[PDB]
């Protein structure tokens, strides 16, 4: 999981790793090499001076050295970024394979932005994150390992300033610990001492009615007052601590560098102090790097192991696991607040055959109930019958791909072009196929006038009108002829000439086929066969329309109030 | 305004502002002495070790002049923190004064978090940024003009060190510079590259209606590969220019190191060299101070322009320039958004001492049709009559705080306790009134089960009912005693028991005052005088119940819906 799935998908790029890692070794450990020339080099041109024959030799050294780290370098973080970029890649596609298969109670219960922000920017971070560690951390351990060894070999001396070095960089970053206790106390008083004007200016309606801007100038000044006090106190106290952090530093800085010295002249090499006085600020260097990535590894670790544990997951439904179609006694409510209850023991069957709608103001659900024939979710209680077998014991792929079409009230397009977004519902469509069902849904006409027509990208592309869209969308719901359709609002925020088109090719389209109909105007419903009415959850009325008008119900309150 | 308006509220502080400046030049005189002094005493050490008599009388030099530093940057520091704190707090005291006098475009325009964020917290980091100026810059360009200067006085090779030691500080920078534009192109990368997975996650409905998930997966590997390639080219660019800058960062460091020194040989002292290498560190520094101090300056800059451009502004109106009211022939509509009209030509009258109602479902709004009266807006045309006088002849502060009392559906409450809080239309109130009020409006019977009582704060405080909520609103309107009032869904979503108890104390306490009520439900109105009914803007009808019973109008529609 956190690691297991990680070594397994990490194991097949060992060798690469082992070779990276030599070549850090290497990088270090001419690294470590270079300071103490320089200091030697330094040392003898000082001397010289005091006094360039051997110099030219020690620089040649230096030079070629250096080359050699330069080509270290490089190769070592080719390496790593081609590393680390395949990991990312084949976690990016890993993961929304994986993500991909989850039901709807997943995507509702979160939100879209944010899955798809730890998708993409989350495992980006993580990626460089980790290569970046592998890098510096590797190299800094073993530059403070070389080093330390290298002055001790050249002794107990070197040993006591290392030890010291941790105190005088902890002393150093006290500045910064004072920083960000000075910030953190500064915020923590602010958001104490203030509210007044926040409450105030919350409710601005309510202090201009009743007239007056007096009391709350003098209860705000009162406050800054206080503000004002306490800031003055912790600004000294701020003040003093970072004085004794800087007076205790720097003595100690004094101290050490009197008393070492000191204590090793009790006979080692002139020019030793001069090679050894530039180690100190690598050291210093390397600590910092591993302060800072400690940092990083922890971020890191934390990106990981919530992609990993989000990455995979076990589905709630299985995925890959022609007739009429009927309830019963079904009652089901949303996971999500189960305290809002939907279905009062709704039982609806549809003719095999026969136009079949719904209506409601609000119905308690009308969506919803419309629903859960696609298995988008598990039915709480009832039964539910297709062509005299259970949707259940059936495959849910089956269902969905060669029985149920489906329109939603706002139709999808993606960057894919019109001839291969109709040929969505079987990648095998050939091609009259797309022609002949963009005929019949009216969308060859209007295609025309477009300059590229079915070689047209979407969002990035060419801006297609409402009503292109709803025809768009008929043209993919029909290549399948599915046996039974779904409409949902049809007659959606558009004009009358291209609502009554598209209600036109509906009609020639739903031929033949068991449809359902949703419908807010009830002008668009009275062609119908059979009309149902809902009302508070259970179904409230169910016939005819001829028969619904002598029935007096809800139904003519629902029409009296439309009229 | 953006210098002239700081300029002259800085003013008073100028004695201070100076000697703070004199404690810097002091701090930044004897930090520049130290590094000087450190270097001869090293140098001497190791000088002695090469062959401490002469070390214990620089050590005590050192040790005093960094007590003297001590006690120079405690000074200053505390004088700066005084500084700053002060005038953080009188800017906070004017802004808010200043913004109090605004009208509500200002309020509804914007939003009332940014202001509270803008009026606090930047306010807040202006100042921190400001004083971190003040003390850094100064002290770092004192600390260069003198380190120079007493390397020049120790010759032309400081300067030419000097002069390169920018360059150095560049190429360092260089790697930063690397890493940012990795950054940034990697980021670029992935926003252009991605989108198909954003695109698929957001209508997910869809994508599960329709049956496929593998043309989603080759479509995204393409996708993936691509920005795959992308990347391997980005690494390796940014691997060759991050090496290309280390081989000539470190090549230039040593051909300095190298050539400076072969040239300055052609006759200086010999501990002269080791006092110069420890000045390179601090001058590194202080041009680091510099390089983010710059960002620092810029950020402050722009935060101290914008609120000095909020700061001080000119009302639109101004604040501090017993009969009927009426309006005649009264249009208007929201600044923002001018399309959307509200009001057509809208004529009413209020009778002096009788009870007047408004209903409508949507009305076309009614609410700020209810306003208007208040000053709240200036009408676009037509004129409002009260007591025979205009009301712009009129002083805005007299109509609001003797004429006029206002109930919102919701109560506001303050952290100010309740006998104060009543206390809210004149700070005059003397002690019995209080009390009279609040038994008057239905406050002291149940204000005596809690146990402060009316030393009770609130938000922060004792929580108390909504019912609780409405009673403390009717004492305060009562406590002027308004000659007009005006309730705005007084029978909000409560019990009935409390609703009946609150209707009642606004029928005893509206006797003798005409009073308008905004009311959603029916049934709360048919005890007023008179009834107006609102439609689509304009006036739709107003008169009698009993009348407005047989009228049939839309009045009729409205009660039949509502029963
Ligand atoms: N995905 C969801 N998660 C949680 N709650 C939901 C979800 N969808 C719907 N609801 C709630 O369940 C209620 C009934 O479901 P729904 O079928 O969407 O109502 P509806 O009246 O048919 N929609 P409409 O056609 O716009 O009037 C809704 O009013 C929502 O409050
Ligand atoms: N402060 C505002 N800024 C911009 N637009 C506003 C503002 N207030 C109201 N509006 C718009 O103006 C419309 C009419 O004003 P309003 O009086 O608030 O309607 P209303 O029907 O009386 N409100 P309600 O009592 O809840 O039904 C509203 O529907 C808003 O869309
Ligand atoms: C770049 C950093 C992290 C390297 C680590 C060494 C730092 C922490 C140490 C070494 C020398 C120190 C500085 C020496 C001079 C004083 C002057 C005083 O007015 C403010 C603090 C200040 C400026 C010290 C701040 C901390 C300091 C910069
Ligand atoms: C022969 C032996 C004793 C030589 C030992 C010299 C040691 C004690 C002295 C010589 C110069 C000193 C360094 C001067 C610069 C500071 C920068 C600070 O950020 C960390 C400590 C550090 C890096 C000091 C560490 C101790 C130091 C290295
Ligand atoms: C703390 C900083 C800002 C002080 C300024 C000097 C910096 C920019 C210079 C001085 C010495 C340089 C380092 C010398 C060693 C190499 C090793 C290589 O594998 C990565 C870059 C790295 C680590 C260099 C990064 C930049 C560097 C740190
Ligand atoms: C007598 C005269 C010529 C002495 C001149 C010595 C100069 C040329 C040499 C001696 C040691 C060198 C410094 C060694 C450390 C680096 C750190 C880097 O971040 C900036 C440049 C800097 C600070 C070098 C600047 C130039 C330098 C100061
Ligand atoms: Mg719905
Ligand atoms: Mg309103």
């Amino acid at each position: 999981f956190n690691w297991k799935l990680f070594w397994q998908f990490l194991h097949p790029h060992l060798l690469v790793l082992g070779v990276a890692v030599v070549l850090a070794l290497g990088a270090a450990l001419v690294n470590v090499q270079i300071p103490l020339l320089l200091g030697q080099l330094v040392e003898v041109v000082a001397k010289y001076t005091r006094d360039m024959t051997e110099s030219q030799n020690l620089s040649t050294h230096l030079l070629i050295l250096y080359g050699v780290q330069g080509l270290l370098t490089f190769g070592y973080l080719v390496l790593l970024s081609h590393v680390g970029e395949r990991m990312a890649v084949d976690m990016r596609r890993a993961l929304f394979s994986s993500l991909l298969r989850q039901d709807i109670t997943f995507f509702d219960a979160n939100k879209t932005g944010q899955l798809v922000s730890r998708l993409t920017t989350d495992v980006q971070e993580f990626k460089s994150s980790f290569k970046l560690v592998i890098s510096q951390g590797l190299r800094s351990c073993t530059q403070v390992a070389g080093c330390l060894v290298s002055l001790s070999m050249l002794t107990r001396l070197t040993l006591l300033l290392m030890v010291a070095t941790p105190a005088l960089m902890g002393v150093g970053t006290l500045m910064g610990s004072g920083l960000r206790k000075l910030s953190r106390q500064c915020q923590e008083q602010i958001a104490r001492a203030m509210g007044v004007a926040d409450e105030a200016l919350g409710n601005v309606r309510t202090v201009r009615a009743f007239a007056m801007e007096q009391r709350e100038e003098e209860r705000y000044g009162a406050e800054l007052e206080a503000c004002r006090c306490r800031a003055e106190e912790l600004g000294r106290g701020i003040a003093l601590f970072q004085g004794l952090s800087n007076i205790a530093f720097n003595c100690m800085v004094l101290g050490t560098l009197f008393i070492g010295g000191s204590l090793v002249a009790g006979q080692l090499t002139g020019g030793d102090l001069m090679s050894f006085l530039v180690a100190s600020q690598t050291v210093q260097r390397s600590m910092a790097n591993l302060s800072v990535l400690f940092g990083q590894v922890v971020r890191g670790l934390s990106a990981g192991a919530r992609v990993f544990e989000y990455m995979a997951l076990n589905p709630c439904i299985p995925l890959s696991g022609r007739g009429s179609v009927t309830f019963q006694n079904v009652c089901f409510s949303y996971p999500c607040r189960p305290g809002f209850e939907v279905l009062k023991d709704f039982t609806l069957t549809l003719p095999p055959g026969k136009i079949v709608a719904l209506v409601g103001q609000s119905g308690g659900g009308k969506t919803t109930v419309a629903s859960l024939l696609e298995r988008f979710y598990d039915p709480t209680a009832g039964v539910v019958m297709l062509d005299g077998r259970d949707l259940r014991t059936l495959d849910p792929s089956w269902l969905r791909g060669q029985v149920v079409g489906f329109i939603s009230q706002e139709p999808v397009l993606f960057g894919t072009t019109i001839m291969e977004n109709i040929r969505f519902g079987k990648l095998e469509a050939s091609d009259e196929e797309v022609y002949t069902a963009a005929r019949e849904a009216n969308a060859h006409e209007f295609i025309t006038s477009f300059p590229e027509g079915y070689n047209t990208v979407g969002e990035r592309g060419t801006t297609l009108s409402g009503g292109q869209k709803q025809r768009l969308a008929i043209a993919r719901a029909l290549i399948k002829q599915p046996t039974v359709l779904i409409l949902d609002e049809a007659t959606s925020a558009l004009d009358a000439e291209s609502e009554r088109v598209v209600q036109e090719a509906l009609d020639r389209a739903s031929a033949g086929r068991t449809v359902l109909v949703i419908a807010h105007r009830l002008s668009t419903v009275r062609g119908a066969h059979c009309i149902v009415v809902m009302a508070d959850g259970r179904v409230w009325e169910a016939g005819t329309h001829e028969e619904l008008l002598k029935k007096g119900g809800l139904y003519a309150e629902l029409i009296r109030r439309q009229a």
